């Protein structure tokens, strides 16, 4: 009667749903509308009906039961701390300037399935100036993070396209490739990178590569190999360059390299595009530059939706225009380059020349190598048992190595990380 | 010779030296492995700072125009090359009175804004599924609106049903036969299709997704509407849906897709109780969204999995999460707030009152088309004596800036929805 929780006629029809359910009130057999409310408003069991009428379990003395058929987590599935962390899995909340972004996002809602027009715009502008690429926004394709646009775009190429990837190259790419029924060929580095002697030997139609910084060993791919892979692509239709930048607006010793599509002048280029190292923790927005011929496959198909919402859209444009995100860029490549600089340092105390460091002063992660005793999974196993994220190097497979990611690591831990690092890598006691 | 600005405007002096020297290199003006002066004997020829010449050549370095050998000098790099506008049809014409079933104003964006700053402040990738709290905040929801039952463990969150449903396909049986009813939602048919899966098409009566038809042919997986269906708004029956679940129960490896799009908007009854709520053998995946229902263009969704399809998702370990962490927090404290309840009565009567204004307006202006097939209920239903062709109506509508979709898509009929069309904007709609 207080009601509290359900409403009278709620109460009502959920007792003679459970009645019909059990049977007690069977088939075909109920009061009048009046006959049922004569301790009850009349209003009360009409709703209770007219619930039971629209859900089928009445039918229209007053009305009637409807005649239903009868009716013909484990333990390790459940969800379960002060951590240190080399990964190179994201950023962090370093210096990520958040209310600047809000702001921003204030700002952006007083003021298309392929992004918002302006938004694109927007990058297009962006991407021109601080990458050579060259693209009308029409081309751009936005989305919610890199997977959902390489999903979509292993539909806008050709069915049985050969892909081929780096190897070793980004484990992520190579499952959702191997996922969705392509064949995929891995193609050795030689020191300039994605090996074009072996694109050729093996025949794939897409090339999958990292030539800004090739993940995971770090080497930038010299314009002589960008233009082989270029001139390989250009000759034969139907044979594409997707090109993964990932993490190029970060270069400490240079400024940063054009994108490999910048040289391309036969539109064999897609480029990928992501902020999502470069905005805030969490969030993934990214990008492709689709050639013509692939921006039309996508424009015969018109039941795509956009992944991003509008108003993140809306507040990156506002961050791009108000010039807050060139600003951020700039004091984020400062402070990668001394916090990359500072774990060097540390890395360089604690082993000397027992450890060797690879790849480019570029990015957010490098390659170290440790002269041996001690396998892979020791280091790890080691590693993890002192609450110290790290990966080894055999994980990109397509003496013992690993990435080291120093994105998502806070200064403050680099020298406790490097210890703990050294403890697992040598295994010691106490 | 290398001119140089001067006015340091669009570029510093060392960018104009190496933009400058890559153009002479790829213009094959330098030839390769030629030597280039010394750092000191460019940077006087130039009358510039031996630093600026000194950041140009490691550009050129780092990017491989040039190669160093120690004593001797930098030489040009032996580099290859080949010889072998937009469309005017692909161009954008960024640039009426829509019906479409696909609400811009009456959301409480001042307190969407409240819940992300007390988010913002309480916390700051996290999770592939979605933040934990964040699932258990929509799975107490659903526990209480849908009578959906699950822990947050089975929760899957996603930056739309699209994401979500390529990835159910990927965790049901490779070769699993789908079943859509017919008519349907096309977009989710294309999909299925694009993934190279066999779906048959099932047949509605006035019950929705016919059981004989499933019986008939025999599929795997059933994808189904049955809150309102998409797009003839037929409530599926509790009859029906007890027929559908002792299928799913009858015989291992069958599986129901409960589409719950619309289900918080009825407005002569309560929301009905999911699909999902009435099953006991765990075989119905449910697909709930807060995409008809948030900020105009969020698409925040999120699907149930039965232990099993967990189990597969889990030994994957490689899916990352399309929503934004932020914005998944802004929607937790949104619904523990009360702020979401509270925004969904206020929307349901709106729509309730703005639904009854505009069969008003449409049956004083036809009696002749005024046939209103589909349920009271959701943000669309169905209009279809005289007319012409189809492609015609929706023709002359275009011309009449109106924008109208056709039931073909999923004797003419017209599909209509009013969650996009203001209350001031309803008889010149229904004039045109």
């Amino acid at each position: 009667r207080s009601e509290q929780a359900d409403y009278i006629y709620q109460q009502i029809y959920q007792k003679l749903k459970k009645e019909i359910l059990s049977r007690n009130l069977l088939p075909h057999s109920v009061p009048s509308k009046r006959e049922l409310a004569e301790k009850v408003s009349v209003n009360s069991v009409n709703s209770a009906y007219q619930q039971l009428l629209a859900e089928g379990y009445l039918y229209a003395k007053g009305f009637f039961v409807e005649e239903l058929d009868m009716f013909s987590l484990p333990d390790d599935l459940k969800e379960i701390s002060d951590w240190i962390s080399f990964s190179h899995m994201s950023s962090d909340t370093d210096h990520f300037p958040i209310k600047s972004w809000f702001r921003c996002e204030q700002k952006a809602a007083s003021r298309h399935p392929q992004g918002i027009y302006e938004v694109r715009a927007a990058i297009t502008r962006l991407i021109s100036l601080t990458r050579g690429v060259k693209c009308r926004p029409e081309q751009m394709i936005i989305g919610a993070g890199t997977q959902v646009l390489m999903q979509l775009l292993t539909e806008l190429l050709p069915k049985e396209a050969v892909y081929a990837m780096e190897e070793p190259g980004y484990r992520r790419m190579y499952q959702l490739l191997k996922n969705a029924g392509k064949q995929v060929k891995t193609i050795m580095l030689d020191e300039k990178g994605m090996s074009i002697a072996e694109i050729t030997r093996q025949q794939p139609d897409v090339l999958v590569t990292t030539p800004s910084h090739q993940f995971p060993s770090g080497t930038i791919m010299p314009v002589s190999r960008r233009i082989q892979l270029l001139n390989w692509a250009a000759e034969e239709p139907r044979r594409y360059i997707i090109e993964d930048d990932y993490d190029s607006e970060f270069t400490y010793d240079v400024d940063s390299i054009p994108a490999l599509q910048s040289l391309d002048r036969f539109q064999n280029v897609i480029y990928m595009g992501t902020f999502s190292k470069s905005l805030l923790p969490g969030l993934r927005i990214s990008y492709m530059v689709l050639p013509p011929e692939l921006l039309r496959a996508y424009k015969q198909r018109g039941y795509d939706l956009q992944t991003c919402s509008s108003l993140t859209q809306l507040t990156l444009q506002e961050f791009i225009e108000s010039g807050e995100y060139q600003k951020h860029i700039k004091k984020m490549k400062q402070h990668y380059k001394e916090k990359r600089e500072r774990l060097i340092t540390a890395l360089e105390a604690e082993f000397s020349g027992e450890v060797t460091v690879k790849g480019a002063n570029a990015g957010l992660h490098f390659v170290t190598e440790f002269d041996t005793r001690r396998t892979e999974q020791d280091i790890l196993s080691h590693a993890a048992g002192l609450q110290l994220e790290i990966f080894g190097m055999s994980r990109f497979n397509l003496r013992p190595a690993l990435i080291i990611g120093f994105a998502r690591l806070k200064e403050e831990d680099i020298q406790e990380g490097v210890q703990r690092l050294f403890k697992a890598v040598y295994g010691h006691k106490k």
